Formats: structure tokens, sequence, C-alpha cells
């Protein structure tokens, strides 16, 4: 009978206690996993009927079902002296470096399956993990957040690849099981995490189709706080004049961003919408994988690292820039590519943002 849902509770003032939320849904019979830090409310277990109760005491907001997202990147093309992923100069990050900014003590959240820190073109700093059963964040299980790690701060040295912003402090926060899903509320556990933790960035390759009430608040709680976030548009295509954008990417407190490739063509897959907010290269792009090596990997999962990576090479340079201003300079000398719908302000110039 028992379905995953997230309660929210009426703001001020009860509900806030604690023992009293529990009992809310306690005496419902069901059972609660989790109360939000930062969200008012709780992760619970619940069937049918409670439910319908649930919803008519006078101290309960909503009942939403506890959604599905996904990872947003799939493999394309699968010892080696240092190369530089095209990418990475199409958003003109080497600039950046060339000027001595590189991303140093910018703390960056890759929430995502993980990062697989033993790997030797990445630097990984600390992390937690939210998938109940997959307790080590340092173990990427689906291999796709050592990716998109990799596009951010895969280091300068002699081997792999290079990152945007090679010497960003990196975080893994994992959120998505071996199968490259996540429960909503293991996410909103994440951003929460990253939040407490002070993180600057917080990239999310990742998304679901359905809406939020919680999710929203805790996304729109850490742009709020000061922490720019970078979320990935999705890869459903177009589909007329609807917005095909998926959650988070939808919030505007989120950047959303789609894929461009090496000719600042739109590409097939992503997702278009008046949500869209800039866009960045998402076809083959090659990255750090788990067990020492590379490979390319198609996505919107892809591109919203090169704007994580980005803002951090902007802080870098700019470190009394708050998130409103570096996502202005993002957005605002972007490289027009064509409607708004489909490209957003276009194709974001980490040169020019950073003047
Ligand atoms: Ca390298």
């Amino acid at each position: 009978t028992e379905k995953k849902y997230i309660v929210g509770f009426k703001q001020t003032m009860s509900a806030m206690s604690s023992a009293k939320k529990k009992d809310v849904i306690s005496e419902k019979g069901g059972k609660v996993q989790k109360q939000f830090k930062y969200v008012n409310a709780a992760a619970a277990t619940l069937d049918e009927k409670a439910v319908k109760e649930l919803k008519k005491d006078p101290s309960v907001a909503y009942v939403e079902e506890d959604h599905i997202a996904h990872e947003y990147g799939k493999p394309s093309w699968l010892q080696p002296a240092q190369s530089v992923p095209y990418g990475i100069s199409q958003i003109k990050a080497p600039a950046l470096h060339s000027q001595g900014y590189t991303g140093s003590n910018v703390k960056v959240a890759v929430i995502d399956s993980g990062i697989d820190s033993s790997h030797p073109d990445l630097n990984v700093r600390g992390g937690a993990s939210f998938v109940p059963s997959e307790t080590n964040p340092y173990q990427d299980g689906s291999s796709h957040g050592t990716h998109v790690a990799g596009t951010i701060a895969a280091l300068n040295n002699s081997i792999g690849v290079l990152g945007v912003s090679p010497s960003a402090s990196l975080y893994a926060v994992k959120v998505l099981d071996s199968t490259g899903s996540g429960q909503y509320s293991w996410i909103i556990n994440g951003i929460e995490w990253a939040i407490s933790n002070n993180m600057d960035v917080i990239n999310m390759s990742l998304g679901g189709p359905t809406g939020s009430t919680a999710l929203k608040t805790v996304v729109d709680k850490a742009v709020s706080s000061g922490i720019v976030v970078a979320a990935a548009a999705g890869n459903e295509g177009s589909s007329g004049s609807t917005s095909t954008v998926g959650y988070p990417a939808k919030y505007p407190s989120t950047i959303a961003v789609g894929a461009v490739n090496s000719s600042n063509q739109r590409a097939s897959f992503s997702s278009a919408g008046s949500e869209l907010d800039v866009m960045a290269p998402g076809v083959s792009i090659q990255s750090t994988l788990p067990g020492g090596t590379y490979g390319a990997y198609n996505g919107t999962a892809m591109a919203t690292p090169h704007v994580a990576g980005a803002a951090a090479l902007i802080l870098s340079k700019h470190p009394t820039w708050t998130n409103a201003q570096v996502r202005d300079r993002l957005e605002s000398t972007a490289t027009y590519l064509g409607n708004s719908f489909y490209y957003g302000k276009g194709l974001i110039n980490v040169q020019a943002a950073a003047q």
C-alpha cells in the first residue's frame, strides 16, 4: 500500500517544532524518514488513506509524492598527456587561466552520482552521500558525477583533461544511486548539505519532469544564501511551444543550462523553454571517468558543469561578487545564438563575464 511522500507544513509557527511534526505524521500511521532543516517539511512513507486525512489536518500545507530525478548525461565515445576538451576553449576558460585564475578556494558541490576520489586527474576535498544503501560519496556507482566533476575541475597537470576551473575545491554530494536515479528527498538533503557546508557553487546535472514545493524551497534557499546554482535543462528535445525544461532547472532561481555543439548549434536532445538561461557545450564532452580513464558524453548534464566551473573562475578573479553578480555577468555577456526559447541568452563567455 505505502508510497513515498514529502509532507509540507503550514508556515508559522506550529508547525515548526520537531516533535509535533513527527506526530501529525505518526498519528496517521505514517512513518518519517527525514525532517528537512531548511524546508518546513518531512519525507514520509504513507499509504493511500492517511494521505486524505493528512490533507485534511489543518496544520498541513501539502502532501506531494517524493519524485524521481535522473542524470542528464550519456556515454558517446570511449597515461595520456594533458589535452584541453573543446568545450573548455569554447567558453573561453583558457583566457582566464592565462591571467592566473583557475578557481582556487572556490567551493563546488557536485550534486550527482558521487565522484571517484581515486582518479589521478581529480582532487576531491570532501562530501557526503544521501543514497541510503550507497553510503560512500567517493564511489561513483554510475560514472556520471565523475565525468561532470572532470569538466569543472580535472587537474591542470601532465595527464588526461583540464577542467574549466582546475584548482576549484571539489565536493562529492551523492544523491543518485548506481542506476543514475534519485528520490527528490535525497536531492533536497544533498542541497541542504551544500548550504550548511558553505558551498559557493552548486552543480546539478540532473532533473525530473515534475515540480516539487520542497524542492523549490531548498533551491531558492541556497541561492538566497548567496550560492550560485547551475542546473541542467534536460534532454527531452522540443515540442512546439511547450517548455520541456526539467526540475529544478525550471525554477528561476537556478541557472538553467542547455546544450550547444562545437558549432554553437542548439543540440538535438536539448530541452527548450522560457526557463532556459544560457547554453554551454554538451556534445561529445571529453572528461574523467572512474578507474583512471577518460571518455566523451553527451547531455545537458555536460553543459552544466561548464557554467559551474565558469562561476568558480569568475569568483576566483572577483571574490567579492555575490551569486547575483556572477549570474548577471554570465547571462549579460553571453554570446547571442538565436531565439531565447531555444538558446536563452546564448553561449557563456567567461572571458567577457570576468572583465
Ligand atoms: Ca589533467
